[PDB]
This record gives structure tokens, sequence and C-alpha cells, in this order.
């Protein structure tokens, strides 16, 4: 059990115990009187004359893992009658290191709403001890981001791979004008972190956050109708590096999409655009490498259609009819005339107004007739009408806009009660 | 009823009515043989010698509402002898006449962000027509308002007075940079615009809205501790017109205030602030007349105290005690030193780091421990410790953040295994 016969043997010891200890007791047979211990002793194993092996010194697996030992038995004359053997020491490891960061201070650079989690920086340590045993097992950590708006994370590292990322804030959030410049102060320990009594060591990363230029550009008002020689630039993007080729994506899809975009990113309308047809458009910007891969999100564009008066007053029908008796008098409501515009409502584009120009015939008077400026509403002027006199009026009405003018024709039946 | 005893009596007729009919056969005893009408005839209220009193021919309530007429009877000498006694003819009202605008075009101005339902323009129309009846009760409103942003009205108008003014939303969003002038176009109806029969008059009004230079400035980063000399310009208000009366309001209502403001509405820092005692300030610029009158509403100021390194790292006491047992190996962890800062937290002003300076005594041999660097714990640094070899170990921390370093003293109790 703790004895007996020269033959191969395997002792597992751990590393850094008081140097006393008997490892084993190794057995005689006559002719053999003496033991002789050879090989990678390191001036630490030896066998006592009589066949005790054992240590005097506290083993180190970190200057050598395994010690590769012979024993032999002599004769008493001093000559091998058995073996050498080989005996196998396995120095079963303890945490007696503490991790090592390979630099104290590191550096790495970020482009702003970069893709959260991906690796921009790597900080290295190792551990001297044992990767397959808590002892040389790291776990990375956090210790402070600085600056720290609201306990809020811009940074992440990865708990195994040291990999240092973006979180989605940070994406999100970060932004050169506002912060171009954070510290991270990074921790490491051993025994995967999950012991109080690990051992720990820190390192310094500096972050410079880099510009973005590929942004969704302000909201695009377009004139319609436009009298000026086409295309026209109207807005722009820009990647970040150069070389991209520029797409345009019409979202719905179009009769006639009357933007696109040219190699540098300019945006350029096509045609000219007309309010009536189409009041908006929304289509994305997108950015490709030499290979057809997008290079980022796709970028939201606004052109919104300003109105210019283009369309005139129209008529409701080529002759509107109304019926009055003639027990009806100075101030009746005979009926309303609505025109219509095709230019935007309530602007001044579509805001009509109302005059009557001819009145035929003008018996008993002219002038029978007023319509309400802006209403349309026709009303009697003066006095009643009488069917005996005249059966019927004929009216001339001028609907105008702010530079157009229509004529619309109105008449006037009597009719008795 | 269309004869009688000739006795005061009234009677009311449409105007614009041509005659049909007689008004009234008045009836007399003998020795009454004939009558006579006097008063405001007109020439159109007429009696026949035989009491027959009628008209001869429309009537006019503009020209003349009421008709305060006399009737006596006569003899055959021509002498009175009844009466005279008063008839009245009221002249019943009808719709003949359109209100009018007193003008066609009007012109006004409101300040930006003034008191909603102010007025600022009046628009007056008459109507020859009776006041008393719905065909001279003139209601106005607003047809269009140009231009108009998102269907928002900016302008309203008093349906009976004429008064304009700021709606709310005028009051709040109207931005004379953007669009410093709108057209209403205002009308007018009789019948109090209840009927479709009413007549209509319109008007033109253009506005300027001029611009408004009181308003909340930019809240103010203020570093505190400042050495400069008091008091600091920090920021401003300015009311519209000169002559105002600025005045600051404390809500919080603090026992040291330290902030004035001057008579150009200039805003000052009267004192060091410190963040540590505190953090942000708020309160009230204000502008009065010089009666004391808020020429507007109060004003929000906002000031934000930005920290600087101005506490040192102190110790969690004099001493802070530790024990460790001779079982414990390598590593194993004593316990952990917890220094404050009052400086802002989260930042470089108040993040400590550890290292140790001394160990005193050094038996058997320095460097038995190590502190975490920003955790501040303790650990076994090369071996066991032995009550036999020294019973107490004493460790010089110095603790230091940015700008500063302090020393905190640890004692070590080396204790018998259990
Ligand atoms: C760019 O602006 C042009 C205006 O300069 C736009 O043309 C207008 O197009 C509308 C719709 O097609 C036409 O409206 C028609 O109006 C007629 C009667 O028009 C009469 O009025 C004008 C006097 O202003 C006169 O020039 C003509 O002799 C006509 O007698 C109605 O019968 C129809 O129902 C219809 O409403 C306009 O007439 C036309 N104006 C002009 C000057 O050509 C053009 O569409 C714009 N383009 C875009 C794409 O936005
Ligand atoms: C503006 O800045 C001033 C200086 O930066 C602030 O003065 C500080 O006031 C605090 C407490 O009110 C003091 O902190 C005390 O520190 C001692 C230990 O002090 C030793 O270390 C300091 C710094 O190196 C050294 O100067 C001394 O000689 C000492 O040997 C503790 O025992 C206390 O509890 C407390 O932490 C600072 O001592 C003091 N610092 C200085 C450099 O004068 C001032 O209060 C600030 N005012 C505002 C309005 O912000
Ligand atoms: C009112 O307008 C109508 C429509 O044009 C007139 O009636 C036309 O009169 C012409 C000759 O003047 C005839 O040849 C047509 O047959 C009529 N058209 C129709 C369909 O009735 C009418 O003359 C006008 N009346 C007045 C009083 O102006
Ligand atoms: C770090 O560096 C060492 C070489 O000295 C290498 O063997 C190891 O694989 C590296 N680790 C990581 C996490 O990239
Ligand atoms: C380390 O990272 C993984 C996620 O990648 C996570 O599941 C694990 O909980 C983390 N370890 C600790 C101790 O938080
Ligand atoms: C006009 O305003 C009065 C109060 O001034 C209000 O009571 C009345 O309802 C309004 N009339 C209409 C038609 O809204
Ligand atoms: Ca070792
Ligand atoms: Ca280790
Ligand atoms: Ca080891
Ligand atoms: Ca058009
Ligand atoms: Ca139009
Ligand atoms: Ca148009
Ligand atoms: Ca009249
Ligand atoms: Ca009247
Ligand atoms: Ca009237
Ligand atoms: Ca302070
Ligand atoms: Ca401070
Ligand atoms: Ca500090």
């Amino acid at each position: 059990k703790f004895s007996g016969p020269l033959k191969p043997m395997t002792f597992s010891i751990y590393e850094g115990q008081e140097p006393s200890q008997i490892i084993f007791q190794f057995k005689a047979n006559p002719p053999a009187v003496t033991f002789e211990l050879t090989g990678e002793t390191d001036n630490i194993f030896v066998i006592e004359r009589e066949g005790l092996l054992y240590y005097n010194r506290a083993l180190d697996r970190e200057t050598r893992s395994t010690h590769n030992l012979q024993v032999a038995a002599l004769d008493a004359n001093g000559i091998i009658v058995e073996g050498p053997v080989p005996i196998t020491i396995k120095v079963k490891d303890i945490n007696d290191n503490r991790p090592t960061f390979l630099q104290s201070k590191y550096e790495g650079s970020v482009r702003q709403n970069s893709r959260p989690g991906k690796p921009f920086l790597y900080v290295n340590a190792t551990d001297l001890d044992d990767p397959a045993t808590p002892n040389g097992q790291l776990y990375y950590q956090i210790v402070i981001q600085l600056p720290m708006i609201n306990n809020v994370m811009y940074f992440q590292i990865n708990n195994k791979t040291g990999a240092i990322s973006l979180t989605r804030e940070g994406s999100q959030e970060l932004n050169p004008a506002k912060n171009p410049s954070y510290n991270l102060v990074i921790s490491v320990k051993d025994m995967g972190g999950q012991s109080e009594n690990s051992f720990s060591d820190t390192t310094s990363v500096d972050i410079i956050v880099t510009e973005n230029i590929w942004k969704a550009p302000k909201p695009v008002e377009m004139v319609e109708n436009s009298t000026d020689p086409h295309p026209i630039k109207i807005t722009q993007v820009r990647w970040n590096d150069p070389g991209a080729q520029y797409s345009l994506v019409d979202k719905e899809k179009l009769p006639r999409f009357p933007f696109s975009i040219d190699q540098e990113g300019d945006i350029y309308v096509t045609q000219p655009l007309d309010r009536e047809e189409k009041d908006a458009y929304v289509f994305y910007a997108v950015a490709k490498d030499e290979y057809g891969k997008p290079l980022s999100y796709p970028l939201e564009i606004h052109v919104k259609v300003k109105d210019i008066n283009d369309n005139p007053p129209t008529c409701p029908s080529p002759v509107t009819v109304f019926e009055v008796q003639e027990n009806e008098r100075l101030g009746n409501s005979i009926g309303t005339l609505t025109a219509h515009d095709r230019d935007e409502e309530n602007t001044a584009n579509s805001f009509l107004n109302y005059r009557i120009v001819e009145q035929t015939p003008k018996l008993p008077m002219d002038g029978l007739f007023l319509i309400q400026t802006y209403a349309g509403m026709l009303q009697l002027a003066k006095q009643s009408l009488k069917k005996q006199d005249t059966p019927q009026y004929n009216l001339t009405i001028e609907v105008s806009d702010k530079d157009f003018k229509t004529l619309c024709f109105v008449q006037i039946n009597v009719i008795d009660e």
C-alpha cells in the first residue's frame, strides 16, 4: 500500500506543500542491498540507501510539470541487479500565480453607430497555472467606464474572450461631438471569477470614437412644376469610406420614380413633380461595397411636394339651375354655387371668390341678385321676382382664385307658390 | 277692433308694405262731425273727415321708427270737442339692410407669446335695421386664415364684439421667424348668423406678429469653487421693452441663495458653489412694469454645478482591523478596505485606487500582502501567517484618486486555527 516491489509507478503530488514527506518505500531482495535514484531529481527527490523515496523541497508545476525519475537496485558489490525502472512524478497544480495582462495600457477605436457586440479591441492576459483547472481559467469584467452617463454602459467585454464591443446603447448614443473619448478599466480574475480568493490584475483602455458621416439627411421640400432645368440636386448621403456604389430603393413600386442617385451619393430629382398627383415620397438610400454587399443600415429620405397655383377653379357643371318663388323677398337664399380647385385645400391656391358679372335680362332692373363673395350663396338683392314679367334669369358668375378666373353659368327659374 | 271711440291707441305696421287697407275707423257722437290728424304724419298718414285713419304708401323704419300722431274730433264750426289724443304708430322692422364693415381692409399687430384671448384689433360693422331684433344683430366669424399650419387656428374672433385675438395655439406656436405675416378674411352676418337668409359682408385683415425676446435661456453649467472674482455673469434674460424691473424668485426658498439679477436682465452667480452641498439650482426670472405687474410669465433658469476634484480620499476609520488564521494559505482573501471620496460618483474625481506602501514588521519577509488595485481587497501574497513569528502586521495603504494621495492604516491580527 505504501511499500512494494520495484515496478513502473506514477505518483501525483501537489506543488507548494511543506518540503516534508515520504513518497514510497521500495523493497529489496538478495542479491540487492542499496538503491539509486537518477533522472530529473532536480535536487528535490532523494532515495535513501534502503529504499525510501521522498522529496526535500517544495515541488513547482511551473518550473517542471512531470519529473521523470529512475530507481535501480544495486547488489552488495555496487552493480545494477534490478531496473532502472521509471518512476513518474505528476506535479498536481495549485493557484500560486496571479494572471497578468500582456500590456498595462491599451488603445482602441470604434466607429460611431457600429454593430453592437462586434469586437474592435482585444485585451489578452495569461496565467502560468494550469489552464485545465480553475487556477488558470480567466474571467474578464469591466471595472469602470469613464465617463458614464446615468449608469448606462456604452461598452461591454466578453467574460471569457477579452473582446471589447459596444452595447446596444453605445451603438446608438455614442457621439464624438458630445464625448469622443472613453476610458475602460478591465479586471481579470483566475478561478473563473467564481472565488473570493481568486487573484486579480487590472489594465486601462483608452477608446477613441470615430465619426460616422452616414446619417439620414434632413427632410426635403421640392416645389412642383419646376420651370428650371433637370435633374436638380435635392439632398445627399455619404459613406465613411470611398468607393461605395450608391443605390436608391423605392418602397412602393411607383409608376415613375423621379429621383435617382449618382456615384458621389448626391440625390437628384429627375422630373417635375405635381402635388395634385403625389403629395409626398419616402425612399431609402443604400451603400454597397464592390461585391454588392450592403455596407450598413439603409437611410430614410423624405420629400414633401410644395404646392403651386397650377389649377384654375372649375364649374360644378355647364349650367347650375335654381328655382325661386315670387312670394320670396329681399334676402332669400336661392342656392350655393360651389366651384372646385385641385390645388392645396386651405391655401390661397384653392381659396375661391365669387362675383356676378352679367345678369340677363335686366328686367325689371339689373342687380336683382348678389352672390356672397366667399360662401358662393345667391340671395335676392332688391325685391321679389315675378313669373308673369320674366320666367327666367341667366347669370354669368366669375369664380376666381389668386391668379386664375373662370366664368360659370347659373340659371334662375321663377316659379309660383 | 277696426272701429271704436277716440281714445289713446297703438298700432304696429311692417315697413315696406304697400297699403291695402285702412288702419282704423274712429267714431264720435254729436256734437262731433269731422276728425283732424296732426303730429308726425310725414304726408303719409291721413284721416278722412269721416274718421278713417290710414297710410298712403310704404313705411320705412330706417327713415322713422315711431310715428307720434294725434287725432281730435271737431264740430261744424271747427272747434275741438274731443281730444286731441295720442295715436302711436310702431313701425315693425324687416331685414332690408345688409351689414357693412366700416373698412374693407384692416391692419393689426400682436406680440408673439402674448396672452391668448386678448384683443389686439377690432373690426366694426353696422346694420341700419333694429338692434333689438335678429335683423340688426351681427355675428362675426373667420372665413379663412392664410397661411394655416396643419389645420390649426392661430387667431380667433369674438362672434358678438368683433375682437380678434390669438388662440392658445397662436400664443404658443406662432413663429415670426418662419412666418411673421397672416391674412384673415372676416365675415359678418345679420340674423345673428342663425338664418341661411341673412345678409353678409366681408373684410380683409392683415396681421404682423412682432418678435418676443423674452424666453427661457439655455441651461447653465457653472464650475464649483470658482477662484475668479464674483459676481460672475452666467446667463441673461431681456424684456421686449426698456424699463422692465427684473427680479429673481427662489422656489426652494434656500437658506443661502447665491444668484442675483441686475437691471439690464443679466443673471449673476454671487459666490462659489459647491457640488458637494448642492448639485443644481432652479429659479425664475421675472419682469415687472414700474407698478409691479408681471410684464409676462416667469422664466425658468437651470444651473448645473460641474464637479472638480476638491475632496481627497478618506479612511473608513483610523485603523481597520482584520483577522487571519494560520491555516489560511496563499491568496486567501482577508478583507476589503473601502475609502470614501465626496466628489462625483462614477467620475475620475471619486475613482479610488489602492497600493501597499509599508508592511511592518518585515518578518519573516516583506511582501506578505497584496491589495487589489481598485476593489481594495487584501489577499495573502506568498505564505501562511504564523502567530509565533508575529501576532500582528501593520500595513500602510496609499489610497489615491486622480490628484490626491491619502495614507490609511490596516492591522492584521494573526490568530490560531479553531
Ligand atoms: C404646371 O402648371 C400648369 C399651369 O401653368 C398646369 O396646367 C393646367 O392644367 C390643368 C389641369 O389639366 C388645366 O385645368 C383645366 O382647366 C380647364 C379650363 O382651363 C381654362 O383656363 C385657362 C385660363 O387659366 C386657359 O389657359 C385655357 O384656355 C382654359 O380655357 C377646365 O375645363 C378643365 O376641367 C381643367 O380644369 C389648366 O387649364 C392648365 N393650365 C395651363 C396654363 O395649361 C400643369 O398641369 C402643371 N403641371 C404639373 C404636372 O403639375
Ligand atoms: C474648494 O477646494 C478646496 C481645496 O481643494 C476644498 O478644501 C478641502 O475641504 C475638505 C473638507 O471640507 C478637506 O478634506 C478633508 O481632508 C482631511 C485630510 O486632509 C489632508 O490632505 C489634504 C489634501 O492633500 C492636505 O491639504 C492637508 O494638509 C491634510 O494633510 C480629512 O481629515 C477631512 O474629513 C476632509 O476630507 C480638504 O482638506 C480641503 N482640501 C484643501 C487642499 O484645502 C474646499 O472645501 C472646496 N470648496 C468648495 C466650495 O467646493
Ligand atoms: C338663357 O340661356 C339659355 C341657354 O343658352 C337661352 O336659351 C337658348 O336660346 C337660344 C337663342 O337665344 C336658342 O337657340 C336655344 O335653343 C336656347 N337653348 C336652350 C337649350 O334653351 C335663353 O335664350 C336665355 N334666356 C335669357 C332670357 O337670357
Ligand atoms: C494571447 O497571447 C498568447 C501568446 O503569448 C497566445 O498563446 C494566446 O492564444 C492569446 N489569447 C487570446 C485570447 O487571443
Ligand atoms: C459570461 O458570459 C456568458 C454569455 O456570453 C454568460 O452566459 C455568463 O453568465 C457570463 N458569466 C458570468 C459569470 O456572468
Ligand atoms: C358666440 O359666442 C357666445 C359667447 O360670446 C356663445 O355663447 C355663443 O354660443 C357663440 N355662438 C355661436 C354660434 O357659437
Ligand atoms: Ca508554482
Ligand atoms: Ca492563477
Ligand atoms: Ca500553480
Ligand atoms: Ca400641379
Ligand atoms: Ca388654383
Ligand atoms: Ca397645385
Ligand atoms: Ca327700410
Ligand atoms: Ca329694416
Ligand atoms: Ca340687417
Ligand atoms: Ca466642492
Ligand atoms: Ca467636488
Ligand atoms: Ca476626490
